[PDB]
């Protein structure tokens, strides 16, 4: 069976855990201990291909032990998550991109930019700014709400298709 290692990164609070549990469990968690880092496997069919998605929901502390690099480097593709109501989390996207490039030691890693909390009225990051940045990184941009499940399947499945494109090259 085909397996894909997906890693979800982005500032504390953006909804990495909420997105992952929506994908895994089909519902929304209002609280998920912000320190709990774990990976969840889910069998899915995407464009007719059965696969195991192994999803690393990143949390814990900001630290850069060799052990940390070693597990993050197992990621085949990464969701770069910010929250549309949080300007700082959008600023942080550069950091997560660079860290991916560092540990994968490559400039061609499957990534999807994810603009989460789409359900909220308090928007501070324009869709245009997000599309401009994804455009400049050469990667897709998906708007999501972990609360309503908008764009959740799309974010993950698009990342899979990005990994596929990469494996074709
Ligand atoms: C709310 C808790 C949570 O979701 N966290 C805690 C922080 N942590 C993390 N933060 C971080 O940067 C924090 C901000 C952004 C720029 C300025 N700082 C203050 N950077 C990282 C992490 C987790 C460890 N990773 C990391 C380490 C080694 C290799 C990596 C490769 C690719 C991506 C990340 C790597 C850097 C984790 C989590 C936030 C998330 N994601
Ligand atoms: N309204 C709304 N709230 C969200 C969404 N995603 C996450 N949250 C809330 O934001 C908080 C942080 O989410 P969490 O998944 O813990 O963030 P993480 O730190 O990136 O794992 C929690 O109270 C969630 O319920 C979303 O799409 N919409
Ligand atoms: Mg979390």
């Amino acid at each position: 069976m085909t397996e894909y290692k997906l890693v979800v990164v982005g500032a504390c609070g953006v909804g990495k855990s909420a997105l992952t549990i929506q994908l895994i469990q089909n519902h929304f968690v209002d609280e998920y201990d912000p320190t709990i880092e774990d990976s969840y496997r889910k069998q899915v069919v995407i464009d007719g291909e059965t696969s195991l998605l192994d999803i690393l929901d990143t949390a814990g502390q900001e630290e850069y032990s060799a052990m940390r690099d070693q597990y993050m480097r197992t990621g085949e593709g990464f969701l770069l998550v910010f929250a549309i109501n949080n300007t700082k989390s959008f600023e942080d996207i550069h950091h997560y991109r660079e860290q991916i490039k560092r540990v994968k030691d490559s400039e061609d890693v499957p990534m999807v930019l994810v603009g989460n909390k789409s359900d909220l009225p308090s928007r501070t990051v324009d869709t245009k700014q997000a599309q401009d940045l994804a455009r400049s990184y050469g990667i897709p941009f998906i708007e999501t709400s972990a609360k309503t499940r908008q764009g959740v399947d799309d974010a993950f499945y698009t990342l899979v298709r990005e990994i596929r494109k990469h494996k074709e090259k």
